């Protein structure tokens, strides 16, 4: 049987973490992203342009064309890519998934122009929700999923230090207790899951649901949370030049916890103050506004407090605090 | 309990059947497509260039704005369109559908800026294939399948002639003899069946799978099944200018039928004429290549022939000769 581990590595700030996967032979470095379900890449199909100052997919070497294929994704902030599609062989940590389909990007918008931090997004969300038309593929993860171990994965990762993806088994090292396990509502593509309750520093509030997901930076929670979190702290005021609220860098936050299953998932204060709001002398709150679409998302901000499995078997999400 | 009749209404050579739809009490004329599960529209959001000689839709004065969902969408032709969401009133043949997602559009690409028989499409697959994020939306029938009388929708198109869509009943005026039903796998979105084997004019061959697409103008069969089909066409030849195989207008050509589920469902060799070519002096074969996707695309050209139910309960497809 089958597992492996990869290693990720936050960019400045914390803003994306990145990890390699080889395609075809090339070794690329991708955002992996529980909140989607593509696997694509730049790739030579791109604009000359646009291909500087990153690694890039070449399908003419090793990838085999699905004739008459096309994808086209739009993401939360807005980005979106499109292009054709290929099957090649895709190695992540040791585990290869052979025929895996691997979207070659032929059109990105100015974000993905901006950033060269990475090659590309992985998607570990559910299939259903991939792209690829008129017949939609399969996540890295559920291409492989039959030969691992156990079919899940777990993420740890951590504030400016390498963290990792463990494929198809759980590192006990890595979280303090045991874990606890909560039902996941798959239905929209997302590793959903509900809380009964929070507490924002001195305030404690009815439940909600949300999305863990790798592939956002921060914790987006309602309005009405974001309100009565930044309440607390002084001088908080929203700068758009930042992105959302900012404070004085020295403040003191108050910590920001939810209960899950029994389990409280508590994010400290010091993770919420995400670092240099680029303004100045400010600096950005980790927890900023998800722009009134009923669910909240689990960022990386919140993932960084704990070790979390994905598994299929339920499916259920498992949280334990990191070690 | 509800049920309607829209009328349809071919454009030049049957290209594509338009229908009225009101929504929040503006009539659009829109191309029903049982092959996709959007219901986009032309709106205010465009460009005022792109609007010109078309019905558009204004969002401000009627419809709720779903803040931070998007849609994107990509046909088979390559073509696309994006933008943002409503909620809406949104009759068709009498039955209303209340709270019906209504997709504006802010993007299009040429081939919609060029189509002005058309203020968008009306999908009519499962909804499992919605493009909206980050919550996919139901198409109207989906909507409005409850409140039916029956949860089907039923299909008539004609020869240059009005034709119809039956909602929430059959009209049994419209078919000669009885209907046949067969299973429809809707793992993929699609109305899909399974057809168990052909007879293109003198040569029989396999079975295969396919969709029902009114969305699409032609009948797509794999390159095999076309060549051997236009090798009986006296002097076929394809003209990229045109489109694929074309011949002298006046040739006699030979009919294709399916075998489905026991009954023989056959397109007259008069049908397979689509119209003139636009080239000149040849004719255009309503038989083309479905480019290599695998699977077979049956388009207008073969629902002509049929009164065609689609049916939720299954699903199912229920077919019968057209009166
Ligand atoms: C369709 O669902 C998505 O796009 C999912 C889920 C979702 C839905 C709605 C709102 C937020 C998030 O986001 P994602 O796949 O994690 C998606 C992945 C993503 C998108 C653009 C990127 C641009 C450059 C580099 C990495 C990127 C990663 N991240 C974001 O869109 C967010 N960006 C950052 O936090 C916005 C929320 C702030
Ligand atoms: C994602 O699936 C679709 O796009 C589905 C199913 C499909 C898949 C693959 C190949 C062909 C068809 O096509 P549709 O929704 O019926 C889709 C609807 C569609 C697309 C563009 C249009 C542009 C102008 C006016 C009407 C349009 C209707 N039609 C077409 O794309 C075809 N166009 C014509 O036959 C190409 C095949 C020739
Ligand atoms: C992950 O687990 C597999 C299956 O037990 C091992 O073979 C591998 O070395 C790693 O520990
Ligand atoms: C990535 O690197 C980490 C440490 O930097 C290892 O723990 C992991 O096994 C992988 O090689
Ligand atoms: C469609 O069917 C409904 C339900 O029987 C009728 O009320 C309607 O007039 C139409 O015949
Ligand atoms: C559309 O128009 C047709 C005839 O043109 C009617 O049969 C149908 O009821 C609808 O009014």
């Amino acid at each position: 049987a089958a597992s492996g581990v990869a290693t990720n590595t936050p960019t400045a700030n914390d803003e994306e973490y990145i990890t390699p996967v080889t395609i075809g032979g090339t070794t690329l470095n991708l955002n992996f992203d529980t909140g989607s379900a593509d696997l694509w890449v730049f790739s030579t199909e791109l604009p000359a342009s646009q291909q500087s100052g990153h690694s890039v997919y070449n399908p003419s070497a090793t990838g085999k064309e699905l004739s008459g294929y096309t994808w086209s994704i739009s993401y939360g902030d807005g980005s979106s890519a499109s292009g054709n599609v290929f099957t090649d062989s895709v190695t992540v940590g040791g585990v290869t998934a052979h025929g895996q389909a691997v979207q070659a990007a032929q059109q990105i918008s100015a974000q993905f122009q901006q950033d060269t931090n990475n090659d590309g997004l992985l998607g570990l969300a559910f299939s259903s929700i991939n792209t690829v038309q008129p017949q939609s593929q399969t996540t890295f993860f559920d291409t492989v999923k039959s030969s691992l171990a156990q079919p899940l994965f777990a993420v740890a990762l951590k504030h400016q230090q390498p963290g990792v993806y463990d494929f198809g088994f759980i590192d006990s090292s890595k979280y303090t207790g045991s874990l606890t396990y909560t039902g996941v509502d798959n239905s929209q593509g997302f590793w959903s899951f509900n809380v009964d309750s929070y507490t924002a520093g001195s305030q404690s509030g009815d439940g909600f649901s949300g999305i863990a997901d790798t592939g956002t930076t921060l914790l987006l929670l309602d309005d009405s949370v974001v309100s009565q979190y930044y309440s607390q702290v002084s001088g908080a005021q929203q700068d758009s030049n930042a992105g959302g609220y900012v404070f004085d860098c020295s403040t003191n936050l108050p910590d920001f916890s939810v209960s899950i299953s029994g389990y409280t998932a508590t994010v400290p204060g010091s993770l919420i103050n995400y670092g240099p709001s680029g303004d100045g002398s400010t600096c950005l709150g980790g927890i900023q506004s998800n722009s009134g679409i009923g669910f909240s998302i689990f960022g990386d901000i919140f993932l960084k407090s704990q070790y979390v499995v994905f598994d299929s078997d339920g499916p259920q999400l498992g949280f334990a605090p990191q070690a």
